């Protein structure tokens, strides 16, 4: 009954906000928007501090069935890559979810994403 502030918190780093509605009880998984999980709009602009949050507690960070793709991709063509690092340090394989050898291959040539080949 209020996505714009449970939302609008992933983007502005308001983690703050973000940590308050979880501090219920687990429930890192509801889509705020319409397909998308709190990891898009934290990894897309989370300061690189809001995707470990909701991701410390459960962990969209595969669960992924529509959108045929994980979060360290969103951050892959974003230039942050501040996230894949401390990201794969839990798993999120790379290419568990994406095209196929897409992952940080084919998705750029800045050395940062191809960290994440490494």
């Amino acid at each position: 009954m209020c996505d714009k502030e449970f939302m609008w918190a992933l983007k502005n780093g308001d983690l703050d906000e973000v940590k308050d509605y979880v501090a219920k009880g687990e429930d890192v998984n509801r889509t705020l928007e319409g397909g998308r999980k709190p990891l898009h709009y934290a990894a897309d602009c989370g300061q690189l501090e809001i995707l470990e949050f909701l991701l410390l507690k459960g962990a969209d960070i595969n669960a992924p069935d529509k959108h045929h793709i994980t979060p360290l991709l969103s951050a892959v063509y974003e230039g942050h890559v501040s996230c894949v690092k401390l990201l794969l340090s839990k798993g999120a394989d790379k290419t568990v979810k994406g095209p196929d050898g897409l992952t940080a291959l084919e998705a750029t040539d800045n050395q940062a994403i191809k960290a994440l080949l490494q």
